[PDB]
Protein backbone atom coordinates (compact mmCIF):
# COMPACT_ATOMS: atom_id res chain seq x y z
CA UNK A 1 0.00 0.00 0.00
CA UNK A 2 2.87 2.57 -0.27
CA UNK A 3 2.48 4.69 -3.49
CA UNK A 4 4.66 7.36 -5.34
CA UNK A 5 8.02 6.24 -4.09
CA UNK A 6 11.03 6.04 -6.07
CA UNK A 7 13.49 2.75 -5.90
CA UNK A 8 16.72 3.76 -4.82
CA UNK A 9 17.80 -0.16 -4.36
CA UNK A 10 16.77 -3.56 -4.07
CA UNK A 11 14.90 -2.54 -0.44
CA UNK A 12 15.48 0.87 -0.03
CA UNK A 13 12.60 3.47 -1.34
CA UNK A 14 11.94 7.02 -0.92
CA UNK A 15 9.42 10.00 -0.86
CA UNK A 16 9.02 13.80 -0.41
CA UNK A 17 6.32 13.61 2.49
CA UNK A 18 5.69 14.09 5.65
CA UNK A 19 5.98 10.56 8.13
CA UNK A 20 2.92 11.95 9.83
CA UNK A 21 0.86 12.20 7.00
CA UNK A 22 2.15 9.05 5.04
CA UNK A 23 1.56 7.01 7.94
CA UNK A 24 -2.18 8.25 8.58
CA UNK A 25 -2.93 7.33 4.74
CA UNK A 26 -0.97 3.95 4.76
CA UNK A 27 -1.15 2.72 8.10
CA UNK A 28 2.14 0.80 7.86
CA UNK A 29 2.69 -2.43 10.74
CA UNK A 30 5.71 -0.28 11.43
CA UNK A 31 6.47 3.07 11.83
CA UNK A 32 9.86 4.28 12.68
CA UNK A 33 10.54 7.40 15.12
CA UNK A 34 13.70 9.60 15.15
CA UNK A 35 13.65 9.16 19.58
CA UNK A 36 15.87 10.37 22.26
CA UNK A 37 17.08 8.28 25.02
CA UNK A 38 14.72 9.68 27.16
CA UNK A 39 11.50 8.69 24.70
CA UNK A 40 10.81 12.90 25.33
CA UNK A 41 8.68 13.43 22.12
CA UNK A 42 9.34 17.41 21.56
CA UNK A 43 9.87 18.35 17.82
CA UNK A 44 10.99 16.90 14.82
CA UNK A 45 9.56 13.96 13.74
CA UNK A 46 9.12 12.61 17.18
CA UNK A 47 6.98 16.04 18.56
CA UNK A 48 4.92 15.37 15.36
CA UNK A 49 4.22 11.68 15.45
CA UNK A 50 3.16 12.74 19.07
CA UNK A 51 0.96 15.21 18.43
CA UNK A 52 -1.11 13.31 15.79
CA UNK A 53 -1.68 10.48 18.65
CA UNK A 54 -3.17 13.48 20.88
CA UNK A 55 -0.03 12.63 23.35
CA UNK A 56 -0.69 8.45 24.02
CA UNK A 57 2.38 8.56 22.46
CA UNK A 58 3.95 10.39 25.11
CA UNK A 59 1.89 8.91 27.52
CA UNK A 60 2.55 5.43 26.90
CA UNK A 61 6.25 6.41 26.69
CA UNK A 62 6.47 7.88 30.22
CA UNK A 63 5.61 4.67 31.68
CA UNK A 64 8.09 2.33 29.28
CA UNK A 65 11.12 5.06 30.94
CA UNK A 66 9.49 4.76 34.25
CA UNK A 67 9.85 0.54 34.31
CA UNK A 68 13.10 0.31 31.87
CA UNK A 69 15.31 3.08 32.65
CA UNK A 70 16.72 5.31 29.00
CA UNK A 71 17.47 3.61 26.18
CA UNK A 72 21.17 4.06 24.81
CA UNK A 73 21.87 6.06 21.83
CA UNK A 74 22.09 3.39 18.75
CA UNK A 75 19.20 1.36 20.70
CA UNK A 76 15.41 1.16 20.33
CA UNK A 77 12.45 -0.21 22.01
CA UNK A 78 9.23 -1.34 19.27
CA UNK A 79 5.72 0.22 21.20
CA UNK A 80 2.18 1.22 20.01
CA UNK A 81 1.63 2.73 16.89
CA UNK A 82 -1.64 4.36 18.04
CA UNK A 83 -3.88 5.65 15.30
CA UNK A 84 -0.65 5.63 13.01
CA UNK A 85 0.53 2.17 12.61
CA UNK A 86 -0.24 -1.21 13.85
CA UNK A 87 3.62 -0.96 16.40
CA UNK A 88 6.16 2.11 16.67
CA UNK A 89 10.05 1.70 16.09
CA UNK A 90 11.68 3.80 18.51
CA UNK A 91 15.28 4.57 16.87
CA UNK A 92 17.83 6.51 18.93
CA UNK A 93 20.35 8.00 16.39
CA UNK A 94 23.22 9.94 17.37
CA UNK A 95 22.60 13.58 18.42
CA UNK A 96 26.00 15.70 17.08
CA UNK A 97 24.54 18.55 18.13
CA UNK A 98 24.75 16.95 22.19
CA UNK A 99 28.90 15.14 21.10
CA UNK A 100 27.26 11.84 20.30
CA UNK A 101 29.44 9.29 18.12
CA UNK A 102 28.21 9.30 14.69
CA UNK A 103 29.82 6.36 14.58
CA UNK A 104 26.19 4.66 15.95
CA UNK A 105 24.32 6.08 13.52
CA UNK A 106 25.11 2.33 11.58
CA UNK A 107 24.27 0.36 14.44
CA UNK A 108 20.58 3.04 15.42
CA UNK A 109 20.00 1.23 11.61
CA UNK A 110 20.59 -2.05 12.47
CA UNK A 111 17.35 -1.97 14.56
CA UNK A 112 15.75 -1.98 11.35
CA UNK A 113 16.43 -5.00 10.16
CA UNK A 114 14.21 -6.93 13.37
CA UNK A 115 10.87 -5.79 10.86
CA UNK A 116 10.31 -6.84 7.65
CA UNK A 117 8.66 -3.66 6.29
CA UNK A 118 9.10 -0.26 7.98
CA UNK A 119 8.31 3.44 7.06
CA UNK A 120 10.97 5.50 8.37
CA UNK A 121 12.76 8.82 8.46
CA UNK A 122 16.07 9.61 8.11
CA UNK A 123 17.88 8.86 11.31
CA UNK A 124 19.94 11.51 13.16
CA UNK A 125 19.26 14.47 10.17
CA UNK A 126 16.88 16.97 10.49
CA UNK A 127 17.53 18.56 14.48
CA UNK A 128 19.65 15.73 15.41
CA UNK A 129 22.01 17.74 13.32
CA UNK A 130 24.14 14.84 11.40
CA UNK A 131 24.62 15.47 7.29
CA UNK A 132 21.10 14.00 5.60
CA UNK A 133 23.34 12.61 2.70
CA UNK A 134 25.57 10.56 4.52
CA UNK A 135 22.08 9.31 6.92
CA UNK A 136 20.73 7.52 3.50
CA UNK A 137 24.17 6.48 2.48
CA UNK A 138 24.61 4.59 6.03
CA UNK A 139 21.02 3.05 5.86
CA UNK A 140 21.48 1.69 2.62
CA UNK A 141 24.51 -0.03 3.45
CA UNK A 142 22.85 -0.88 6.62
CA UNK A 143 19.55 -2.04 6.29
CA UNK A 144 19.19 -5.01 4.64
CA UNK A 145 14.43 -5.04 4.75
CA UNK A 146 12.23 -3.14 2.95
CA UNK A 147 12.23 0.22 4.15
CA UNK A 148 9.91 3.23 2.61
CA UNK A 149 12.14 6.72 3.79
CA UNK A 150 10.16 9.87 3.87
CA UNK A 151 11.83 13.42 3.69
CA UNK A 152 9.57 16.18 4.22
CA UNK A 153 11.96 18.90 3.05
CA UNK A 154 11.29 18.77 -0.98
CA UNK A 155 14.54 20.52 -1.32
CA UNK A 156 16.59 17.87 0.78
CA UNK A 157 14.92 15.49 -1.42
CA UNK A 158 15.63 16.84 -4.55
CA UNK A 159 19.16 16.53 -3.08
CA UNK A 160 19.42 13.26 -1.72
CA UNK A 161 17.91 11.98 -4.74
CA UNK A 162 20.69 13.90 -7.57
CA UNK A 163 23.25 13.12 -5.49
CA UNK A 164 22.60 9.28 -4.92
C1 LIG B 1 14.66 14.29 9.37
C2 LIG B 1 14.81 15.24 8.21
C3 LIG B 1 15.59 14.61 7.07
C4 LIG B 1 13.43 15.70 7.72
C5 LIG B 1 13.51 16.89 6.80
O1 LIG B 1 13.47 16.76 5.59
N1 LIG B 1 13.44 18.08 7.40
C6 LIG B 1 13.33 18.16 8.84
C7 LIG B 1 12.30 17.16 9.37
N2 LIG B 1 12.33 15.87 8.68
C8 LIG B 1 11.19 15.07 8.61
N3 LIG B 1 11.20 14.19 7.60
C9 LIG B 1 10.05 13.49 7.43
N4 LIG B 1 8.88 13.61 8.06
C10 LIG B 1 8.91 14.51 9.06
N5 LIG B 1 7.87 14.83 9.89
C11 LIG B 1 8.33 15.73 10.81
C12 LIG B 1 9.63 16.02 10.59
C13 LIG B 1 10.03 15.25 9.44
Amino acid sequence: SFSGYLKLTDNVYIKNADIVEEAKKVKPTVVVNAANVYLKHGGGVAGALNKATNNAMQVESDDYIATNGPLKVGGSCVLSGHNLAKHCLHVVGPNVNKGEDIQLLKSAYENFNQHEVLLAPLLSAGIFGADPIHSLRVCVDTVRTNVYLAVFDKNLYDKLVSSF
